[PDB]
């Protein structure tokens, strides 16, 4: 039992890193990895001006102490040293870091401040702080103090040396998802030395998304708890596919303690379907694992929910969206933009098997577009006018949001029962419902059929984008985008690729920027959309057929 | 010097009692309703597999790493010594008598008989016995067991309860009536309270649940990480100051709330605590949230709220009315189902700008869309036979001929006809799922009045799910309820508060006349609710 020093004295490291401004000239396809976030400082200060949320997080971690837990800690440290006034944490920093703290904040409040330095000695300081000219001295000092936990708070030189010596039990690492000029960086973490064990929710602060992750040092009333064991007596049956699906293939996924990154709502569903889904076979013979009824919520005010565990592009879906909004049903419009989302559903073969023998190739019929702007009108062909015919649902919801915010009747429905058979294929996205409160807009979209491996990722982006669009032209701030899944399935084809995916740890979501000028839902164009700071894993082919 | 030191618990199971004076239908319910213990030496009900599995699992469960605190507390308070640990099972001679030779003594349990004339000389060397109750305390203070369970019988429970010798009461509730001669003592809610309520199940043609009575007292690594991650969350709740949590004494006092009704209850609570203040189309007030989802296992129970009284004749007729495709308000009014009365009046119709609609002619609503979606609506008396898309007929054929179709939807939100309706439908659609001979249904509701509507809405679609499943030779599975704009009218706040503190009873069951195989052939007499035990009716608008 070779007791590790970082465990005895509970020495942790907490930092924050942004993306480095390194030259990515040559390939528009930038590769990403955890080492993407490593910019620590610039010209003696932080690359970014400031970050309120990160600061709030920092303050909360380094000042929180658990009185009751100290009792044990003391025993631990004493026996390690063979030994038998409000509790505070210790914060240790390089001299350069200390000299960057504004005088009105020196020393860090409610914390025992320790400073590393050779050029300066205690006489050179006016504040209540401890000065040490060597690492070993820290261990000595900790042995003589009464503290909860000890946090190494920078800078690069200090993080560097504490990591080599393996004196860090954990690393509270903040990932600022934006680029800035840097001259100082955090050391490249060794994945065989440190593994991520927790990922936080994603937030926005000072014009940038960010999350919090925790790296751990890689290995190598009490009675009411029994009423629980009793209450779980009938949980006799477990995962029907656990055999066909070996949890051992989700090593990383199951090794994570806290999985709060919103992307996990998508990822956990994939897991649930794989571990408990029912085996079924759809129309062509392809098999699937299925479950019924799920709900996912994304905070569009905090980030754009574009999956990061694989690569996605949105040009196509944005064009589809603009295509929907124009009321179009002409598949060629999309194909002339090299968007093939609908190409397969408009062929001669496809149309004929739908019994649409009298439908021109690529004329998709009364689908989404047609329903949003002309529900109820008799469809003729994709070239017809239809001006002022049928119900313009889109304009209606826009007016309801503007003039009757609290209405509980703001829905956009595509499932026109009468037109179903005339459609190339019935709509998957049945309807959208909006909610308005305190100047914010939320949207609920009900999806009847859901291809988790290929479809859902794009669907989430589509409606999140749509919500931003409606909210803007109605002079509102987008809030939540609720996604309700009906028949949720995973095609057998996608399993091996999804297993890979579930083992990738999410990156902080990127953000969506809309041209602020656009004021009418119809005046948007492809160039009015900007997806910024999209950090993602390499793309995957859900289908590995060759 | 209490009854908590030795950890003496009591575990039982009581059914409902019969009465050749009253019959089968009951009127006023309370915890004492469940008290049937035994009949003619045996249990009132033949055998209940799930309860037996429950019992055998509790009185056999052991936690060696937890015996620490007891050896300490037990010997340390007797001021004496201790004199693969198992549990103890104390019973009456008769209780032990009824047990069959095969399963006697009770496997893996320290059997003990509190008999008077029992010749210990004729029992095992491990089958302890005692002459007086007081004698139990001794044997225990001399043994090294994990826990002591009083498993009966009737007389044995009484004596122990009176002596305040019970720490907790594991009470199984069989929501079914039987002939009885012995009963459990009326529990005094002043000296005993309920802490946890389990999920409801169906076993041996009867629903049942497990509740726990607790005698009123009157690593750390990731643990901290949990705190850092909640560093930005809100200290208090939006309307916490408005609606005081202390008013939910019972609701909070509960540790485990696995009864399905909590899915509904927890939402009432969530909207009350975190709901946004908002004014609606009425001028009245509401607290509202957006997007919830409830799931009910229709194979284990009928989710008819028990924390208040609900009637269903009306909603069933409405359902039959939809199936017929009617839009005629009078039909319902002549049966005294006034669910749509306010929506069919001259004024209401005129406010909807429907100046040319006959009174009670609700227009192309639910029923019309279900059987004639697309047909031109004329008046409520017209013949629409074979006009418009008959969705109802279509989904049933889809279920029967192509169960794995993901296009099985019944949609009532016909955009083209919205303004012609007295009012837009709240229940936008139903989607069906079929697996291994089981039918599941999701119903999306755009507007949810949690205090008055939602409760009935849950009953309707559950009933509908059974109906559909039966005419398709399928068994019902889950009823999934998706709420969009979920709200609580301010006027209901006081009643819901009262409702939130009531503990749900084990749900009742729904029985349909099995002969009915066509969705169009149901009639009111084909529906029967069984064993509906509920708390008294509550005026949602307590405001008088
Ligand atoms: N992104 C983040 O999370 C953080 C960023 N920063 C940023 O990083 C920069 C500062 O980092 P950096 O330049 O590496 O400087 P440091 O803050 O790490 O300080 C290095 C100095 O501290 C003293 N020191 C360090 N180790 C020892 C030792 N073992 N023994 C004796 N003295 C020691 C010495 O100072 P002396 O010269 O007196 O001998 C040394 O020159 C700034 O730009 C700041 O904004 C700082 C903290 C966190
Ligand atoms: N629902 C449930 O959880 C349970 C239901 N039951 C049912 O209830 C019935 C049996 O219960 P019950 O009638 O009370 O019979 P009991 O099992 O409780 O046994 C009563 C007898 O045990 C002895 N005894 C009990 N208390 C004392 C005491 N304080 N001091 C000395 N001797 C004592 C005496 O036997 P002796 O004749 O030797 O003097 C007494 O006549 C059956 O119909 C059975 O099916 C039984 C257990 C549990
Ligand atoms: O936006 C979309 C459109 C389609 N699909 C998937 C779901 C099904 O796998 C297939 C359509 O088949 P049906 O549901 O119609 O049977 O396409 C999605 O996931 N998202
Ligand atoms: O089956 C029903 C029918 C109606 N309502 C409620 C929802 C709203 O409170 C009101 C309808 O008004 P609007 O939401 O359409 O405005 O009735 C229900 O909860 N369930
Ligand atoms: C607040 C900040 C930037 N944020 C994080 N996550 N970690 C640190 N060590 N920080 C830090 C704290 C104190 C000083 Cl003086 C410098 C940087
Ligand atoms: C198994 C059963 C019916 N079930 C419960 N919940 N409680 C008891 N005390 N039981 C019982 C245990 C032993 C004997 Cl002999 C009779 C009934």
């Amino acid at each position: 039992m070779m007791e590790q020093v970082c465990d005895v004295f509970d020495i942790y490291a907490i930092c924050v890193c942004c993306k480095v401004e390194s030259k990515n000239e040559g390939k528009k396809n930038e590769v990403f990895n955890n080492y993407t976030f490593r910019g620590l400082g610039n010209k003696g200060v932080l690359p970014w001006k400031c970050n309120s949320l990160d600061m709030k997080y920092f303050c909360a971690v380094t000042t929180y102490v658990n009185e009751s837990k100290y009792e044990k800690l003391k025993y631990k440290r004493c026996k390690y040293l063979n030994k038998e006034k409000k509790l505070q944490n210790v914060v240790v920093m390089g001299r350069t870091t200390w000299e960057s703290i504004p005088k009105k904040f020196k020393p860090l409040s409610n914390r025992i401040n320790v400073i590393l330095s050779r050029t300066l000695k205690k006489e050179d300081f006016d504040e209540d702080v401890y000065i040490i000219n060597k690492v070993e001295d820290l261990i000595v000092l900790l042995g003589k103090l009464n503290y909860y936990k000890c946090f190494i708070i920078g800078g690069s030189v200090v993080y560097q040396e504490f990591l080599e010596k393996k004196l860090i039990k954990k690393i509270y690492f903040t990932r600022i998802n934006s680029t800035y000029e840097c001259d100082v960086f955090f050391p490249e973490i060794n994945e065989n030395e440190y593994q991520i064990i927790s990922v936080s929710d994603v937030y926005t602060s000072n014009n940038t998304t960010l999350d919090f992750i925790i790296y751990k040092k890689t290995n190598n009333d009490d009675e009411e708890e029994d009423d629980f064991v009793y209450f779980n007596f009938n949980k006799e049956k477990e995962e029907k596919n656990k055999n066909s699906i070996h949890p051992n293939d989700f090593q990383i996924y199951n090794s994570l303690k806290y999985k709060y990154h919103p992307e996990y709502q998508y990822l956990n569903i994939i897991y649930d379907i794989m571990m408990n889904g029912n085996k079924q076979s759809d129309r062509t013979g392809v098999g699937v694992l299925s479950k019924f009824g799920y709900i996912m919520k994304f905070d569009l005010s905090q980030y754009f929910p574009l999956l990061t565990t694989k690569k996605l592009f949105l040009r196509g879906i944005i064009e589809e969206l603009l295509w929907f909004i124009r009321g179009e049903t002409n598949g060629n419009t999309l194909l002339n933009k090299n968007v093939r989302i609908w190409e397969a559903n408009g062929t001669r073969e496809f149309l004929d098997n739908r019994k649409l023998f009298h439908r021109e190739v690529n004329d998709l019929g009364p689908i989404y577009g047609f329903q949003w702007r002309h529900f109820g009108a008799e469809y003729t062909n994709m070239y017809d006018n239809y001006e002022n015919k049928g119900v313009d649902q889109l304009k209606n919801i826009i007016n309801l949001i503007k003039n009757d915010p609290t209405s509980r009747r703001i829905l956009l429905c595509a499932w026109n029962v009468k037109d179903l058979d005339q459609m190339a294929l019935p709509p998957c996205h049945i309807l959208c419902q909006f909610y308005v409160f305190d100047g914010k807009l939320s949207c609920i979209m009900y999806q009847r059929s859901c291809d988790l491996g290929l479809g859902v990722p794009f669907n989430i982006a589509s409606y999140s984008i749509f919500t931003h669009m409606i909210a803007q032209v109605c002079n509102l701030q987008p809030a939540q985008f609720i996604h309700v899944l009906g028949n949720a399935h995973v095609y057998n084809n996608h399993i091996d690729s999804l297993k890979i995916q579930l083992n990738r740890i999410p990156y902080p979501f990127p953000t969506l920027k809309l041209n602020p000028d656009i004021k009418n839902i119809e005046d948007f164009t492809i160039s009015d959309f900007t997806i910024q700071n999209y950090v993602h894993h390499e793309k995957i082919s859900m289908d590995m057929a060759a």
